[PDB]
């Protein structure tokens, strides 16, 4: 029963999944000024043409968009990565207002919303098995703020209102995530976890700069949503945020200058 | 997008919701010398001694004290009902002034606000299908006038603060509603409906005669809540009542001569 609430917040995890207090959770605060540039990483390689979305699901905490991965459709590669890393569903994390949603900080700069893309390393052959290594996952996170409407997110928005509550899916096909990418791929890498219960430590984190433009009215539609399952009492699904977690021994890495 | 403003309020409500001007809609004038006295009418069996509350929310619109529903714990039965209705809610309409809140009118007197104790007819499992049914639903009414404090009622009065703005939510337990009834339970009852959209006409109504008193520093409180979010221009939260309907093919029955 982890949540976002005062009794089962982020606060509260660590007593069911003591990782928490782990040597490389996220997400965490990205210090500019102390992120070193590396000419050593290859520029980052998403491709996205052949990627077929099935569906999405209310999970309880935020929604997926789920992707066929059952073979190399929608991958990401290059960058820090090794190997082959494939699209298996996006979500987001955001606020009860425009001040506050994101997970990762920028100098502690807190964003409306932050986009996560998840890939699982193709070596492992599942994503169950892939979450137990250390180089199970790469996740693309993307910042959100408010200004103008990204045309590509619309058909995400105006599907909310079948899902409203927890346990809810609607089919979901022909989605192009392209259309939620910004039009720079410089980034920031870490090596970190999941942001969620169980918060293992699988995820090679690739953090863009770049953030992508969001209207007000899409984002309040993500505030409409509920936490709670049908016919209970509602309870919006806003502020699914963890807060930053200690550096600890890691270094950011930049692709950029 | 309905509400109570000029633009959103009851005379708009019928273009999202046709049913608003349908044939046993609430609230009503009830004309106390054209109601008659029905000797087959069962005193009222309020039994609210299990009663637990949850949680208090603001919807917008007003704010909602929520109880536990998963059992028989707060019921009411007898007077016109046939069976057990189980209370889900309570809430409240009331005026910008003191001249004017209630949503039901007696002999045309508006009162200053108006109590709406919800419950539903075990018969139909839950109140989702309750309200598909035109007994669905039993609704305790209770006027409210300005003179003494109800102190059953600060309770309720002092959690406000805390949830100002659209979507607020606190808990809310251990909250008794038998201190907000009135010495008597005389009342008139008729077939009607929700008074805010959906406005499904799915609702026995029993108005209590006696109204309660509230001080006018208890009613100042309801009038410092907010329709809007945080974060948003101020609007008051006042004026959300319903005016009264046309009575059409309905007889209003009294319990008392
Ligand atoms: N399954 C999953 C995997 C990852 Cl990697 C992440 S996150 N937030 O670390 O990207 C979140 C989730 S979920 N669906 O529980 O929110
Ligand atoms: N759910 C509900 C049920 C009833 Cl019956 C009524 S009322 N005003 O007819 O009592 C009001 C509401 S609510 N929460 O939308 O204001
Ligand atoms: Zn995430
Ligand atoms: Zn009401």
């Amino acid at each position: 029963h982890w949540g976002y609430g005062k009794h089962n917040g982020p606060e509260h995890w660590h007593k069911d999944f003591p990782i928490a207090k782990g040597e490389r959770q996220s997400p965490v605060d990205i210090d500019t000024h102390t992120a070193k540039y590396d000419p050593s990483l290859k520029p980052l390689s998403v491709s996205y043409d052949q990627a077929t979305s099935l569906r999405i699901l209310n999970n309880g905490h935020a929604f997926n968009v789920e992707f066929d991965d059952s073979q190399d459709k929608a991958v990401l590669k290059g960058g820090p990565l090794d190997g082959t890393y494939r699209l298996i569903q996006f979500h987001f994390h955001w606020g009860s207002l425009d001040g506050q949603g994101s997970e990762h900080t920028v100098d502690k700069k807190k964003y409306a919303a932050e986009l996560h893309l998840v890939h699982w390393n193709t070596k492992y052959g599942d994503f169950g098995k892939a979450v137990q290594q250390p180089d199970g996952l790469a996740v693309l996170g993307i910042f959100l703020k408010v200004g103008s409407a990204k045309p590509g997110l619309q058909k995400v928005v105006d599907v909310l209102d079948s899902i409203k509550t927890k346990g809810k899916s609607a089919d979901f096909t022909n989605f192009d995530p392209r259309g939620l990418l910004p039009e720079s791929l410089d980034y920031w890498t870490y090596p970190g976890s999941l942001t969620t219960p169980p918060l293992l430590e699988c995820v090679t984190w690739i953090v863009l700069k770049e953030p992508i433009s969001v209207s007000s009215e899409q984002v309040l539609k993500f505030r409409k949503l509920n936490f709670n399952g049908e016919g209970e009492p509602e309870e919006l699904m806003v502020d699914n945020w963890r807060p930053a977690q200690p550096l600890k021994n890691r270094q950011i890495k930049a692709s950029f200058k």
